[PDB]
């Protein structure tokens, strides 16, 4: 049911937790770094889990795509073939950004961070400044101990902060994925859909130095050995079964004014949508071509693709819940609620003025601020804007350094400008280019960039070509060339002849005044918002519902049992797939197009020993009533006695919306069953190696 | 399950509809007459069944359709607002050629057929005479006592003959129809669809003279006195309840050549799909143009809908299931059994090759003879030719006479020619000619016609409109003029000026000869088509499966249980549907415009006392796995008690190849629920004095 729980709320699911099934103790779920909640690891952005004594990490296919596709040519193409390591020796480096994140420790900071953002009084800009200065010490003093990266995370709109300390594991290597039609059988048609058919699983193996301590790659490197990990269920899992999810969702909005919504409703999402498609066309043409353009843009592409419709369902979901009226609806009466109590409730009455005048304001502007970040994030003018301000920033005393640019950020840094080698291609970032200064120039006059229009030299198809000619002659193209600007001087970027250079010198100023805009704005919010949606929080207890934060990429529990859900009336969805449902998808064409060997082992009923009487076949995908979002892949699904059922990949089409309004009948979590990724690893592309190492084979 | 069981066999079913769950005796099912069968009637091409004393009859609104059609003007369009007549002298009649037929007797004449039949000897033409002199002797002496229409039917391809009795009632009063909206929801749209939101019923009165005996409408008749009549159920229907109906199924084809089967999905089907499509598309333009075109097509309209569209669905089921291969293996393991048994197999292996050299002498013609017949159906073509081919017959005796121009079909030629009044607009008949013309030209050399080839004198677009410019002249537009020539003499027709007639005198004598080989190739049927269906339910039984004749529009049982299907994998549909389905497909627009009233009921949750609380809401319709099809619409559903639970009206996509090929798994009974109707009859449209004269007010 509803509910992205911190593990501080324990006390109050535990009951609810016993009657939906689970029959280990409250007390052993509580432990975040014993059996089984210190096997659960966050990616940054996907989750996963140990399942061996050697660090074997299992989390999806398509969290683990950036790897697979960082690892795959034209010529040898992962995606399409598998990856399997028969030995260990055979891993293949998960490229220099991979993180596996183990929990270590949590602790309230909450006191501390509200009399540091106090102590700064009345002045927007000072409030923020305070609060990053507060974070910065904390991580630093945390961090102090290496091997440690950590995390502040302000929870329920400012009204708690809590440290989250992790070892930050920085050798990952895949060990196995199934084949790209496996892994993403049905593709983007299936894509945020049940019926499912998707093997959506793959492992990587956490690698420390032989001191024990976190490393980054290095052939001397050996495998982690955690202290806890998952085992696979020994009882079959049915409908009505008991699960739960341990993971970490990235963000909700169900705490929020109609206005937020509306504008997300009316602009952002239709917006975004709107140039994710048109770029996606750009790019498939371009990769019909071209084999090395496609190879290279495959996570970009799978990334627009995987947005764009999930906003088109969310916009579906908001017209058949009508989630306009019902923001409207429990804003009025929130309203209502409040001036109802006079004195007491005049605070928040404040607070949710302030707040909406703040969004009309970040509401002049959004245009210019989407666009211009935009076309910044194309790769050689985001490479060069990102490369001169660390150079700006390099000046600095580091605990003065904007966060991202601090000396703890620079292996991601320069990780990412390697990792950039395998995913550019500048015929394609030409067209890219070209698409945002055309959205640039459709700016209303008001809308416009100072620095850029002088840069550019007018409003018009002749001009678009010259920036676009001069471009063409960056150096930072190569990874030699941005790792040589890497290590450069503020003096060296201001001297440069390269132009993708000189567009980050003429348009830094800017970039740097609107990042002040922003953390003004930020700072007038972090007064406002916390009161507001306190009251928003009153309010939902006064009517019993269910009161938990919103996600911010912090570890949380939900829990349920396995179901299936009724779009329609005279229909339902059943809470399984089955093999056959996978082969009656076949066309033998993208995405559709199963290996062989599945095919010949399913039409044979060859079920491995796997079969759940039950349905009659090996189960594939499952529903069920958990409360997860984007995040939470990778995430395991445990049964009744914490063992492994499954991953959690998706969400049907209708839950999506569930990111504002919550609609209990039609938000179902799609998990791969965990029969399925050992039917697979038995039957069709096999890892025996694998299997006996997880104590099934 | 499958099976359209005569009730000859209920000693076979008896324990299968036990297990089912049947709580009445077989016995008391065995008795035809009697309680509840003896309420089941037929109405010639659908069932109906007497739920009053008072003569009330209820059936579905598209079995109604007709009646309400003709009692339909543009301005007064009793299909688009349902009728009520609040006392039975508001009743208006449903047409002179509607008709309650009541089952009085059943009678085996197999062993004087088949002596009728071999008397004739070797020569295939007199064979077909002989059969047919014998069924005319047997009908005009079962119809010697006033007031009874008799029938001769012959089961399993000629293996058994039986004559039907039946009181024929020729009074037929529109009592009651629901909106259009109500009694077609969802249209076309969701005609031959689950999940279906269909309140697909109407009553009619039954009426007979003072003296108690049938007569034509008069206002001196009165309402019939049924001896037995149908009572609603007092338990709520639900999910695994046994159900059964009984009603007249016009024709499958399980027993069917491999070649039959061919040509059908390859030709037959395709090809009137076809056909009925590029005629829908014409007169529902027209009809938007012309509120009198729309009103008088609209039944005719329904047919070409409903038809094409299970053509289409056929067509389609047979890939699902590969019937042609199914056809194909079913028809090699028959043929092998045969030439396994040496001799004793030889008479089926001929009967089997002489069945397959006249479908091929059927095929050689099929274009000219199926374009002949349609092109002769439209609506002044076929008044010329039925009343020229009537002033021939005249002239005869009247044993002698073809069947359709006899003396006991006369009211029925003469009600056609009236009810064509409310049928006919000539400008679209015109379009309709035309389009049959073109379709006429395309035939090659050897599949033209001499006549219509002579007649038309030319080739191209302009003869074609020649030919329509001539036949405008014609005065067979109006009733009064068709009536006349009803009572014409031969030489009457032949000195005629009229263009349609001479039209008719020209093309009759080819008609007569094609008739002629018609009876000729019936003739070697009858002496082949006994010995092969034989053995193949012989062939049958020693596979141990169900065995039942085709249907041929008589009595049949079926049985079985409420129950949804399962379409595709992680998928099932429920075996009900609700109100509040109804009012989700709303859309203010045809066909998804339901009444206000009910728009209104729903949202108010007036249930009316009819909720059945296992599902939450009033049924609307459900899936059952009984086996109807064409014929059984009407068809009452009864419970294990032998109360009225609903209307059979329809099946779901997947079922209709069951005409060819029994598929259990996808084959079900739409049925409308009982409740329902009464529920449109309380909230809706109401009709609180049916309600109370079925004890249910
Ligand atoms: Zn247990
Ligand atoms: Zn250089
Ligand atoms: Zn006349
Ligand atoms: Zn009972």
């Amino acid at each position: 049911g509803e509910g992205m729980w911190v593990p501080q709320q324990l006390p109050e699911i535990a009951g609810p937790l016993k009657k939906a099934g689970l029959k280990l103790s409250p007390q052993q779920i509580s432990d975040l770094t014993g059996d089984p909640m210190g096997a659960v690891v966050a990616l940054g952005g996907c989750t996963a889990s140990f399942v061996s004594p050697n660090g074997l990490v299992v989390t999806n296919h398509h969290c683990a795509y950036g790897a697979i596709q960082l690892n795959s040519t034209a010529e040898n193409n992962l995606i399409k073939n598998g990856f399997n390591a028969p030995t260990t020796a055979d891993e293949v480096s998960a490229g220099p950004n991979a993180r596996v994140f183990v929990l270590d420790e949590i602790t309230d900071v909450t006191k501390d961070a509200k009399a540091a953002i106090a102590a700064a009084g009345d002045d927007a800009l000072a409030r923020t400044k305070a609060l990053e200065a507060f974070e910065k010490k904390l991580i630093a003093d945390c961090e102090a101990e290496a091997g440690f990266r950590c995390r502040l995370y302000s929870f329920s709109g400012g009204n708690t902060y809590r440290l989250f300390k992790n070892l930050e594991i920085k050798d990952v290597r895949l060990a196995y994925a199934p084949p790209g039609s496996v892994g993403k059988f049905g593709g983007d048609i299936d894509n945020w859909m049940w019926p499912r058919h998707t093997g959506d699983f793959a492992f990587y193996r956490a690698y420390v130095g032989k001191d024990g301590k976190p490393a980054a790659f290095s052939k001397d490197n050996v495998p982690y050995q955690p202290k806890h990990w998952l085992k696979f269920a020994d009882q079959p899992l049915g409908a009505g079964d008991f699960v739960m999810v341990a993971g970490y969702p990235g963000s909700t909005n169900r705490y929020a004014l109609a206005a937020e919504f509306d504008n997300t409703a009316q602009w952002t999402y239709p917006t975004i949508a709107r140039h994710y498609k048109n770029q996606i066309a750009m790019v498939e043409a371009a990769g019909k071509q071209n084999a090395d353009i496609q190879v290279k843009y495959a996570a970009t592409m799978a990334g627009w693709n995987n947005t764009s419709k999930n906003y088109d369902g969310q916009l579906e979901g908001f017209k058949r819940i009508d989630a306009a009226g019902q923001k409207l609806r429990e804003e009025a009466a929130v309203l209502g609620w409040l001036k109802g109590q006079g004195a007491k409730g005049q605070p928040a009455l404040d607070a949710h003025a302030k707040l909406l005048d703040l969004l009309e304001q970040s509401k002049a502007t959004r245009d210019r601020d989407l666009t211009l970040a935009l076309f910044n994030n194309t790769a050689m003018l985001g490479s060069a804007t990102q490369l001169y301000r660390l150079s700006i920033e390099r000046e600095k005393p580091n605990a003065e350094r904007e966060s991202g640019y601090q000396e703890r950020d620079l292996p991601a840094i320069e990780g990412g400008l390697k990792q950039l080698e395998r995913r550019y291609v500048a015929a394609m970032d030409r067209q890219l280019q070209e698409y945002w200064l055309n959205e640039y120039i459709k700016l209303p006059a008001d809308q416009r960039v100072a620095a850029v229009d002088a840069w550019l030299g007018g409003n018009d198809a002749a001009a678009v070509k010259r920036a676009l000619d001069r471009l063409a002659g960056t150096k930072l193209g190569s990874t030699e060339e941005r790792l040589k600007w890497f290590a450069a001087d503020r003096k060296a970027f201001e001297a440069s002849n390269d132009p993708a250079i000189q567009y980050a010198v003429a348009v830094m100023p800017t970039l740097l005044k609107l990042e002040q805009e922003r953390k003004t704005r930020a700072g007038e919010n972090l007064a406002a918002r916390p009161v507001y949606l306190q009251a928003l929080a009153d309010y939902k207890k006064s009517q019993g519902e269910f009161v938990y934060p919103d996600a911010n990429l912090s570890l949380r529990i939900t829990f349920g049992n396995v179901m299936g859900y009724a779009p329609k009336d005279g229909m339902e969805y059943t809470p399984f797939t089955t093999l056959e449902g996978v082969v009656a998808k076949e066309t033998g064409q993208d995405p559709f197009d199963s290996p062989k060997a599945l095919l010949d082992a399913v039409a044979a009923k060859r079920y491995g020993g796997l079969e759940d009487k039950r349905i009659g076949s090996v189960p594939v995908n499952y529903l069920s009533d958990l409360d997860i979002t984007g995040g939470n892949s990778g995430s395991p699904v445990l049964d009744a006695h914490g063992k492994l059922v499954g991953l959690a990949f998706d969400g049907n089409w209708e839950s999506v919306s569930s990111n504002w309004v919550f609609d209990p009948k039609m938000t179902r979590m799609i998990a791969v069953d965990g029969r399925y990724l050992r039917w697979i690893m038995q039957e069709v592309y096999p890892a025996p190696q694998l299997l006996k190492e997880m104590n099934v084979g």
